[PDB]
């Protein structure tokens, strides 16, 4: 009885129905797009009977209205609208795609519950829901810490039972490689903290489809040209020899072609490897200090006119690789910074707004500018503090930042991060919910629902639902489970 | 070889020994006081070989001195000294009381480790031990949530492995009341959440004995008269009826003669459950509005001559506990607000510094008064915060406050505590280890024990000891584990 994320329009009665575990279907409506050949669907139907199971409604009828999209992967267009018509004999829901089906599917079973004498109820009601925003992620960093395989399954378990549809995966960056490239085998072999501490091309296969049948989209980030020690170790000269030599090396040396070419078949592999219409480039924090200190690149800089402003360097490389993406038919998101420090962005480039100083600013001038965006900043789940912090997150109003409705329309959704260097297989969890399901509902439902006391009241209940469902979710406050 | 807490003295030598896993013996020598009967060793030399095995040295003496202690219960007068000589063919670790011997044999498993091929080797070694501080706890919160036994045992096996010798169980409060009272069933009946979340006398039997087993004292803490809302439930007229008329209620009613015969029972009842020494009684944060506005105590009030000083009100009250306690063979522990506010405490009774604006202050006024301190101000594991804050629990000096070395006897030890507002067994262990991992090693290591980088050096490595040995305890920063 507790919704989360609180559907568009909820109606409810009072009239209540029962199901039978042993006697109740869930099962395509004769009038559909979609059938038994349609895998995605036919494993949902299971995997929900059980999350519901472990007068009388004896079935509930799933109707794909447009052509299903029953294999395709998901994608930021994907139409994840439905309604839900709870009812007996027969529960209808019906939607244009099979990705509404899936949320419609989750929503479903929140309604169910068992009465006082243990009897599988649900109440009369018709919903009809759709997400405000279309981007709704999880950043889980895997370089900083290794995250095995199941935990990453577990996540994205969690995820859909939050309506969370896109799991950016941080997968490399100083520390650690894991990500096993096939075109370049030493980039694993020698940037990996263990052989035992990577990602086999079939580990990444496993993550991305086990995501599609739960409607998420998987978006990789390989994070360039700072952020990048560990790439060094099994690709030569591809890192900037830092100087007083030194023993030091800085971000991705831009001078050097064989930085290009190395570029260009590396994505080129991530392209097929990622089915994901986009590809993060990252572009943060980029260290000028060793650009400056060597100097191969100070006569590059004289030989391209950039005197000392080493933006423009940062500029000129990200380009080209902003470039080579375009190439290869995916789309590029990259950190604000590589927005702020003046490169020329193509049109439809996302840009993701992190910096918390000033954050609705940021969002006016990238929108002001025409790029769509995605926004992070206030939601740094790696930065824990004492007590109810859900609902500094759940406060959260991302519309708020001076723009014409246009602009505002260039706002396609956020992402809950949970950064690494403090977080693994130990911790991560119970760190992550019940905290990120506050941004699920700012992200998914309407920009009114705000009150506190209610979403105090059915987080509570959505927790313990994810707590009985095998994600061990933190508690809110003081208090208990009855599962 | 990856010492935690660092023992007092270690003299390491290169030299290499080995064991064989098939052939090596934790056994009793021929001079000890204790021998097979003993079952608190037997018990640890099976549980340490374990642990240990997942230029020979073939065999591990151990001789226990004087009298063992084998069948008590630890005290806080006990001797956890002990001396560990590693050398071929048979080391020997020697102690006073088997409470040394138990500390011995952590310190002599975290000393074997296993080389490159996998070989069990130990360096030849000369360890002289002994704690700086004799109270060493670790307080848990099972009335916010309750905390299945198994987590709690779980709790006593990582506090083993730290050297932790006390365990503050907060088992009550105002949200819940677990425990189950054999002489009052209704206050668990009434007042647990529910009955599936109680501590039967079995369960409580079940964590004194398993903690006795590693040398841990069980304290229990009962508060009152603040925090005491759940007692209401079960037992009448006991709380203070509030009024301005009012379904409303505060802390225990001291005016009534029906209060002190019912804490009589119940404290006798606690004498013969718990066999520690002390009972902690509490008496934190009481709020004195409800007091204040209740007629009845007003007159009482009148009718002592306490004026309008509630403080003097608290104290009565404080008192009679005290003297209920002093006749049932047990001490008393207070939170400092019972000494703050003046209360006539006999001589003996331990204080309980917790707040931490100026605690140091709040430590020479308590010693200065004769009082033993325990210290818990600067370590309130509950309030987490962004990053490494192991090094500042770390960098905390006990002893850094004004007074003569007199005084300074007095400070007994301390508390690192966790309570749980927030806690739960989904998040208990990975928020508590190896956080809580800098307060045993400033309260057991000398305290010239301060290099940072060695320490970072040794959690670390004694952190992946902990997760090998099934403690969830959470990442330092960022890394990975040999698994
Ligand atoms: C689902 O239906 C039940 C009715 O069977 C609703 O429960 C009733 O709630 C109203 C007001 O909260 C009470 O007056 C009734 O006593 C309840 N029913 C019973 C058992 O008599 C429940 O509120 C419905 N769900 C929702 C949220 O609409
Ligand atoms: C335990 O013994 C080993 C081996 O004698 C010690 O390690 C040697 O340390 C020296 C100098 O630090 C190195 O040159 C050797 O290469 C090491 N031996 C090995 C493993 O090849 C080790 O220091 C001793 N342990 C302690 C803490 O004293
Ligand atoms: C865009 C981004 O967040 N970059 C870095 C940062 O500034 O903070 C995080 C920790 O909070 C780090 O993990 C990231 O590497
Ligand atoms: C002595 C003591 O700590 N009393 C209260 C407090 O002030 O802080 C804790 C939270 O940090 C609460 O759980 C305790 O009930
Ligand atoms: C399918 O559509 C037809 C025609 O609109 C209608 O008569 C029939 O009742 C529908 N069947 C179901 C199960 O909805
Ligand atoms: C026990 O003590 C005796 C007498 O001091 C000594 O001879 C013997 O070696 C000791 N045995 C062991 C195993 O330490």
């Amino acid at each position: 009885p507790a919704l989360w994320p609180l559907p568009l329009s909820v109606k409810m009665t009072p009239n209540l129905l029962h199901l039978a575990p042993e006697n109740f279907y869930i099962s395509h409506s004769p009038n559909s797009t979609a059938g038994p050949s349609c895998t995605l669907l036919e494993e949902a139907f299971r995997r929900y009977h059980g999350y519901i199971f472990g007068t009388q409604v004896q079935q509930l009828l799933v109707s794909i209205t447009l052509q299903s999209e029953c294999d395709a992967f998901p994608n930021i267009s994907s139409d994840e609208s439905y309604t839900l018509l709870v009812k007996e004999p027969v529960a209808v829901l019906k939607a244009n795609r099979v990705w509404g089906a899936l949320r419609g599917l989750e929503t479903f079973s929140q309604l169910v519950y068992q009465d006082s004498y243990g009897t599988f109820t649900i109440n009369e009601s018709t919903i009809i829901d759709s997400p405000r925003f279309s981007h709704r992620g999880i950043l889980i960093d895997t370089s900083r810490h290794y995250l095995p395989v199941k935990i990453i399954l577990k996540t994205l378990d969690a995820m859909a039972f939050n309506k969370f549809n896109v799991l950016h995966w941080h997968i490399v960056d100083d520390q650690s490689f894991p990500y096993q490239s096939i075109t370049f085998p030493e980039l694993s072999n020698k940037g990996s903290y263990s052989l035992s501490h990577v990602y086999t091309p079939n580990d990444v296969r496993m993550v991305i489809e086990y995501a599609r049948l739960r409607g998420i989209r998987v978006l990789p980030e390989f994070d360039t040209p700072g952020h990048t020690l560990s790439w060094g170790k099994g690709q030569k000269d591809l890192l900037t020899p830092c100087y007083s030599k030194l023993d030091s090396f800085g971000p991705i040396n831009p001078t050097l072609n064989t930085t290009y070419s190395f570029l260009t078949t590396f994505f080129k592999e991530i392209s097929e490897v990622f089915p994901d219409q986009f590809i993060h480039l990252g572009g943060d924090e980029v260290e000028f200090k060793c650009w400056e200190s060597n100097p191969k690149i100070q006569d590059f800089m004289r030989q391209k006119g950039f005197g000392t402003d080493f933006k423009k360097l940062e500029s000129f490389y990200i380009q080209k690789v902003l470039d080579i993406i375009a190439t290869i038919n995916k789309g590029s998101i990259v950190w604000q910074e590589v927005f702020d420090d003046k490169a020329k962005l193509a049109p439809g480039t996302i840009v993701e707004v992190w910096k918390d100083s000033a954050y609705p600013e940021e969002l006016s001038r990238v929108t002001a500018s025409g790029f769509p965006v995605i926004l992070s900043a206030p939601w740094y789940l790696d930065l824990i503090s004492y007590g109810q912090d859900w609902r500094k997150y759940y406060k959260v109003e991302p519309l708020d930042f001076g723009g014409t409705q246009k602009q505002k329309q260039l706002f396609i959704g956020g992402e809950a991060c949970l950064w690494g260097e403090y977080v693994d297989a130990t911790n991560l969890t119970p760190r992550l919910w019940p905290r990120a399901s506050a941004v699920g509902e700012r992200l998914w439902s309407s920009k009114d629902v705000r009150d506190m006391d209610d979403a105090y009241d059915r987080l509570t209940r959505h927790r313990c639902r994810m707590v009985e469902r095998g994600i061990a979710a933190q508690p809110l406050y003081a208090g208990y489970c009855n599962h």
